[PDB]
């Protein structure tokens, strides 16, 4: 499993490295990388196959060293992308969506202005349980694949996003707005809360297979993500 | 009345300073005073703890979005709406409350919302605050939860504020304001076109109770922005 994610990382890291503009890629079962816009072209067209889909790439740029560490540490995947994702795996299909089945990876790239990368790679299933997904999914729609309306995945994103405790007693909503407010926007007054929630963040929430780079003479380094955390 | 003479000034001094950024992608955040100067928040911020520059005189507060899709670019200029954080935040110090050990900025009338298209275009919607927090029911919880004489309040009571406002309440055709801010999103952004039905319920009913904004744009056109119509905008691409 450690084996595919090394992998993943070097397939994310070499993208960026050769990039060295874009965000969103697709990586498919057989190790390709492709940005995801161009993709999902081809895919209607018939000529790619959603099928083909194993790992879906977000990449954010920074410019602000705080920023950056909190996006590696603490960054908060889109719940829409998670309940999408997961929808899709279970066999649910999404009205005007193309399902992605066999997706098992997200993965978030965090690039610093360039000085450093850092590859974060998430388990889909383990994050939508850590999300609480599957049991609003059942207890709303059910075991029995089927399309379902915007109506149903607005229903159950409400749910998950709003109602929901998930971390220290607050809704992932809570818990994006929070902890970015003393991070990112460096006030204070939001310490406790913010400490709660990374707490909470980092036991319940799965651990990410983490690899980070540094930009030396035309080239992103493998280092210790320590070493990136301790500078 | 004078106030749409204060918001065309106002677009004119944002332009002004997006244009002298380009010429030499920086600053994203800005405030401008009430005497029309225009700075980057983060070195204000600094100058106000210095005792330097007073937060009194923060006038509006600028947020610059930067984006490079058409589509997304559109999205932020018809739902670009200032962060519920923020609004109540200035909704909280205007009325005269305090947040815990935080500097209040309690002279601030506007919100600005800057987007820039990539350079391509600009567009600049200014907000009245007042009126913004008025249509998000900001007063009657802010009065029902902490009652009407202004005190400073812990970041637990402005927690449980921003849940109710966000969250809880339905505020645009039934819905709750974080879901009226995700399905336009998944019909304009996301390109899924089962959320239209939807989307247009949300933003027939956000044109007829928010406040409109004070919109005005502008296209790069050699090393200048000159003047455009928002609605020739957003035939261009």
């Amino acid at each position: 499993a450690t084996n595919d994610e090394e992998k993943l990382a070097d397939i994310v890291e070499n993208e960026i490295e050769k990039e060295i503009e874009n965000f969103y890629y697709y990586i498919l079962r057989d190790g390709k990388i492709y940005p995801a816009s161009d993709y999902d072209i081809e895919v209607e067209k018939g000529k790619r196959s959603a099928n083909d889909i194993y790992a879906f790439v977000e990449t954010d740029v920074t410019r602000d060293f705080d920023e950056f560490l909190f996006d590696i540490d603490y960054g908060l995947p889109s719940i829409s992308d998670i309940l999408k994702f997961y929808l899709e795996k279970a066999g649910f299909r999404i009205a005007n969506e193309v399902p992605t089945p066999n997706l098992k990876y997200y993965i978030h790239a965090v690039v610093e202005f360039p000085q450093y990368l850092a590859v974060n790679i998430y388990d889909i299933d383990s994050l939508a349980r850590a999300l609480r997904i599957p049991q609003i999914v059942e207890q709303k729609l059910g075991n029995k694949p089927r399309t379902i309306t915007a109506d149903e995945f607005n229903d159950i994103e409400r749910i998950v996003a709003e109602e929901q405790p998930i971390l220290a007693g607050y809704t992932y909503d809570e818990a994006l707005r929070i902890p970015y407010h003393y991070y990112v926007d460096h006030n204070n007054s939001f310490k406790d809360d913010a400490l709660k929630i990374a707490h909470a963040y980092l036991q319940l929430f799965p651990t990410p297979y983490q690899v980070c780079y540094e930009w030396k003479a035309r080239w992103f380094n493998k280092i210790d993500c320590l070493k990136l955390e301790r500078l």
